[PDB]
């Protein structure tokens, strides 16, 4: 928030915001979907059910698991509507620490979303990390997170990231997930899967759920929180889906009724106005269609910016490798740059990013990346 | 359960049924109702997340709604206030942050008959919620010396919970005189009172008399505290729109507590919903939007009292040698009927007219469709 008003209070006329937390098209705009524009509103404003308008959460539901899923098909996953996948981080995680005996820690990534942390902290656990982010090749360290994993205690809340790791851009791949999968399955761990940048990361809604959609059968419970923040570009309408899986139909109804009475005393129910939009979108084959290829363009215009950025670095002459800027996927890029490089890019050029180093990338453009190109070879040589 | 109420309304066959256990206003024609002033408020241009403490614009016509015009409290910037999820997401969030300026906070003191919901918020937020003498069921109306009494005795320092006027499900409200000496035994006996303010305007149609009790206790206490709904005056139910409002010694106490609002707001739900705030900010600012609301506001709160006068007379005019005086001296959308569990089972049953089994009837349901009929079925159990 600081980096935000001290770049916005910044009189230079060459400044580049690369700390902002949201999607930005080429002429640097906030980004509204045409699907959405096009998407039919409700005609009243009547409160929701206290666990969402229910035909958002079933959309919710098949849009996360795919239409096939057996455990959906037999009624098997407890579900509610959220403020923004936030709300499920929270919800779940308070549910967890009701229910679940001794859960007063959770993993994640040594690298993670701020958040996180403070979130599972109202919800009495400590955010506890395993080996993840390699800093000498800003990528992963797949051997690090299996162990740290085969060795946390038996029945552990295991947070993972479902793609476009955020702050730093690094996911396993899905033979990798596979191997981290089974180690959740044998150490009877409960994974929580942050799934926020669906369809958003890669452009393929099916890929990007891989995590969630291979967990759902072989762990008793998964639970997913679903954030419809980024993807359909509904961020301050706060609206996303928490879904937890069961044994039973009469399970999933016995935990919705759980979810309710967390709910109510928290904000009593959801708000709509995202919730139809969503609704709307996926239930109308158009629209849908629609939000998959704008999906894709938002997704190809960060991975062209990123390979776009490479390959001004190298025209610049920078001889430095650069090459995890383009193996990272989605809007946030871990850049390997130092503080004093971070402050430098700041003074001498009013660049702005995170002293960790992570830029937005959704905020390079075809009128910046070449600037932000020049003024980051130039800090590293 | 209001909802298994509704389900089984809904599923009712009969031909003549009524449904006076809901929660929302509708018109005379048993319609949800969009205001014009709300349909015709400008919206943003793009959907970016709010700051965690919402639309700052929104936030400060709200405090101006609340206080007034001539709040020095506002001037000087000692009133700490930030945007909620609804009514509902001002409770919680108040509730949460209470031991930030309150000593030994395990209690919280509420009318002996109240609002459903307030007992799970505070027990969320780590506090027992325990009675105050307030509703009188021999006349379905106020019983001050017991609230006064209570006050008086609970221990110094605290939290009192008191709906600022349409005390739900009641419908049971102390006059400004009667608020005059209720506020003095708060101040007296060092109590923390926290308002919760869901009808504003909604309850007699007149924005500055509805909001007397945290107007008038604003300049008594060290710290008030407001929980501020624009659910049914802005009919803006569903998309969770309202506001927290607390006052503080100082502008320095008072940024002190909103960094800490923004710590609580983050990890429970990062940022508030943008539309009810644009709406709300956009009439608030505009003097003919203003006045627009403030007359569809009279049309609401007119049409509320005037079924209530309608109800009694009607009871009247189908013999019933009762006293309902009770139904035209209660304010706001929810009348506590004085039917016993008997009588509303009957009506149920006999009738198809749903209510809670507390006798609660949601007003809002009555119209010039079914007040007669609701008249001579609610006569029929009681003669
Ligand atoms: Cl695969
Ligand atoms: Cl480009
Ligand atoms: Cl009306
Ligand atoms: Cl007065
Ligand atoms: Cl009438």
């Amino acid at each position: 928030l600081g980096l935000g008003q001290d770049f916005r209070m910044d009189p230079a006329k060459r400044k580049v915001n690369l700390s902002i937390g949201v999607y930005r098209d080429d002429a640097d705009q906030p980004f509204v979907l045409e699907c959405v524009k096009q998407a039919t509103l409700g005609t009243n404003m009547d409160y929701a059910p206290v666990t969402g308008i229910a035909s958002f959460v079933e959309e919710a539901q098949k849009l996360c698991f795919g239409p096939t899923c057996a455990a959906l098909r037999d009624g098997r996953i407890a579900s509610c509507q959220t403020l923004g996948g936030t709300g499920a981080l929270r919800i779940g995680g308070d549910l967890l620490n009701r229910f679940v005996a001794n859960c007063n820690r959770i993993y994640g990534p040594d690298v993670g979303y701020p958040n996180h942390e403070s979130i599972f902290a109202k919800a009495g656990m400590e955010l506890t990390p395993y080996s993840y982010y390699d800093p000498a090749t800003k990528g992963l360290n797949l051997a690090g997170m299996l162990e740290c994993l085969d060795k946390a205690p038996e029945g552990s809340v295991i947070l993972v990231h479902a793609c476009a790791h955020n702050p730093t851009g690094v996911d396993p791949t899905h033979d990798d997930w596979r191997q981290v999968c089974d180690v959740i399955k044998r150490r009877n761990h409960i994974p929580f899967v942050d799934m926020a940048y669906q369809g958003f990361a890669t452009g393929q809604l099916d890929y990007d759920a891989f995590v969630p959609r291979h967990l759902v059968d072989m762990v008793p419970n998964l639970i997913v929180a679903q954030s419809f923040s980024k993807n359909f570009g509904l961020y301050g309408h706060r609206c996303g889906a928490l879904h937890i899986s069961t044994a039973s139909a009469e399970e999933a109804k016995r935990l919705v009724s759980q979810l309710a009475l967390l709910i109510r005393p928290m904000y009593n129910n959801p708000p709509l106005y995202g919730a139809w939009v969503v609704s709307s979108i996926l239930k109308d084959p158009q629209l849908t269609a629609l939000w998959k290829k704008e999906l894709k363009q938002m997704s190809s215009r960060i991975a062209e910016v990123r390979k776009r950025l490479v390959s001004e670095l190298k025209a610049c002459g920078s001889v430095h490798d650069w090459s995890h800027i383009e193996r990272q996927v989605g809007m946030m890029a871990y850049t390997g740059l130092t503080r004093e490089q971070v402050e430098l890019l700041r003074s001498e050029y009013h660049i702005y990013m995170t002293l960790n180093g992570r830029a937005a990338v959704s905020g390079l453009n075809s009128t910046n990346v070449e600037y932000v190109s020049q003024a980051i070879h130039n800090v590293t040589k």
